[PDB]
């Protein structure tokens, strides 16, 4: 996250980290919404590689025992099946991982509350993106869990052309584009949190930015439309 700041560790208790195995170490690679408590949403193109990957739960700082982190190993991962990784503007960048063992919940562990099915949320809704991605354009990945203020763009504006375009598809949600504020690599996978009726639910699974860079003016950052997926996402629960 670029332009972000220090979330609190109680703030985003269904943001995971998804992280794979590195020689004798972790590297955190994406984030993911823990949406069961053996089930967590992130991007296909996260897993597009064939590693071994690992989620963590009441994860706050990366690189610091928090006291409250739950490890856990990923046993199946099913990829929308209409992903294609050479085309990420076509949509599609959902998968859900289950998980070896059902987490334990509490205030650093908790689902995520996803959208009804179909809601649109109006332009410029009030939203954060949370993650330990870049906080600069070809920067570092973050210590400490970030969020950022991120205003949605509504389709009608976000598939304009000095915005996205036809990259853009009605199953997104596009959100920021100050120039300041944005998702950034690493950020991949994790939510989108927005406010709504009082409650904050994941509506974004964050998908892409830029080749040109994070923080782009009129380049919101792009992610997955969860509530075009309930359906999607209730039949892979119920058959695996
Ligand atoms: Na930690």
């Amino acid at each position: 996250v670029v332009g972000g700041t220090e979330a609190q560790r109680n703030s985003w208790p269904s943001q995971i980290s998804l992280q794979y195995r590195s020689g004798s170490s972790w590297a955190h690679t994406c984030g993911g919404t823990l949406i069961r408590q053996n089930w967590v949403m992130t991007a296909a193109h996260c897993v597009d590689r064939e590693l071994t990957f690992r989620v963590v739960v009441g994860e706050h700082n990366l690189n610091q025992n928090d006291g409250t982190e739950q490890y856990v190993g990923v046993q199946k991962i099913v990829v929308h099946p209409y992903w294609n990784t050479d085309d990420v503007a076509a949509g599609y960048d959902i998968a859900l991982l289950r998980l070896a063992q059902s987490v334990t919940l509490n205030s650093y562990v908790q689902l995520g509350v996803l959208p009804r099915a179909g809601t649109i949320l109006a332009n410029n809704s009030p939203c954060y993106i949370t993650g330990w991605g870049l906080t600069r354009t070809n920067g570092q990945l973050a210590q400490t869990l970030q969020q950022a203020y991120l205003p949605t763009v509504d389709y009608a504006i976000c598939s304009s052309s000095s915005y996205w375009g036809s990259t853009v598809k009605n199953s997104m949600v596009c959100a920021g584009g100050d120039g300041v504020r944005s998702g950034c690599q690493g950020d991949s996978g994790g939510p989108l949190h927005c406010l709504v009726n009082g409650q904050y639910a994941v509506h974004g699974v964050t998908s892409f930015v830029s080749r040109l860079g994070c923080n782009v003016t009129r380049k919101p950052t792009v992610f997955t439309r969860v509530s075009a997926y309930i359906s999607w996402i209730n039949n892979v629960i119920a058959s695996n």
